[PDB]
């Protein structure tokens, strides 16, 4: 309360209430979300969401840090990074439509850094989308939030999921049965789908079972490629992280500075 100033609400949803907002002691631009506990599913040891954010915000990533957070009597509290300006990768394409494949292969890329450093720290996301990614456009950097609907990374069987439906895999469609890494992989199709092509391709549970992969932009034969890859029915068909960023239309990435002088200035 005295340690922060807050500004204008930025969002709120399933995820709760987000503010911006300054820290009183160093002018430290923060954004300062808060959700009910009544209205929080998942708990570990405080929300599940706390317990995944202090495993990834060590070291410097692609992922939104936690400062700090507060318990009240009936809400939590959540003081994290706020890049200056920023953008969601869904205001973004929804005000300039499909990307040029490379800035794509750019955010892709950065995408796929930062899911990489959450299973390296123990944590999956389960919400990777466009709104769950912000840009920093003086930067041209990606940062993952939102890890609301995530759980700690292990290699049994997840029977639960409670993220972004017409992101989810045919596997939980069909089985509420999914494995972590190729369901993330699954997503990451999704999104690479919608970055090239301006949205995403399936909007229907038959659809997303059905997996056939229309594009309705021009999109490049390699990129095609890689995003049925990723969008393989058979969980145990789709690439590995490696074999993402190995793939041909992932060479030669512009480094994030160089990606916002093109196409962010
Ligand atoms: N797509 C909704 C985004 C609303 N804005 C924002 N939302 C969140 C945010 C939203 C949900 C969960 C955790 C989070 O950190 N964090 C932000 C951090 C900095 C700047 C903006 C932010």
């Amino acid at each position: 309360e005295s340690q922060y100033q807050v500004g204008p609400l930025l969002g709120s949803g399933g995820f709760g209430s987000v503010y911006s907002g300054i820290r009183v002691s160093d002018n430290l631009p923060v954004a300062i979300k808060h959700v009910e506990k009544d209205r929080i599913s998942d708990w570990g040891e405080v929300p599940m969401e706390v317990v995944l954010l202090k495993k990834v915000s060590s070291g410097f990533s692609g992922v939104i840090r936690l400062l700090d957070w507060f318990e009240r009597p009936d809400s939590f509290v959540l003081i994290l990074e706020r890049p200056e300006p920023v953008q969601d990768l869904f205001d973004f394409i929804t005000e300039r439509g499909a990307l040029q494949e490379e800035l794509a292969r750019s955010f892709f890329w950065q995408v796929l850094e930062a899911v990489r450093h959450c299973h390296n720290c123990g944590v999956l996301h389960r919400d990777i989308k466009d709104e769950n990614i912000l840009i920093d456009l003086n930067r041209g950097e990606l940062k993952l939030i939102d890890f609301g609907s995530g759980a700690l990374l292990k290699d049994t069987v997840y029977t639960d999921f409670d993220g972004t439906r017409v992101y989810s895999p045919p596997e939980w469609i069909r089985y509420h049965r999914y494995h972590g890494r190729s369901a993330a992989v699954w997503s990451l199709g999704i999104l690479l789908y919608d970055m090239v092509c301006g949205d995403i391709p399936f909007e229907h549970d038959e659809e997303i079972i059905r997996g056939q992969v229309f594009f309705r932009q021009r999109v490049s034969s390699e990129c095609q490629h890689l995003i049925r890859w990723c969008l393989a029915l058979r969980p145990s068909d789709r690439p590995t992280f490696e074999e993402i960023q190995n793939h041909p239309w992932m060479q030669d990435v512009l480094l994030p500075q160089e990606t916002a002088e093109i196409h962010l200035h």
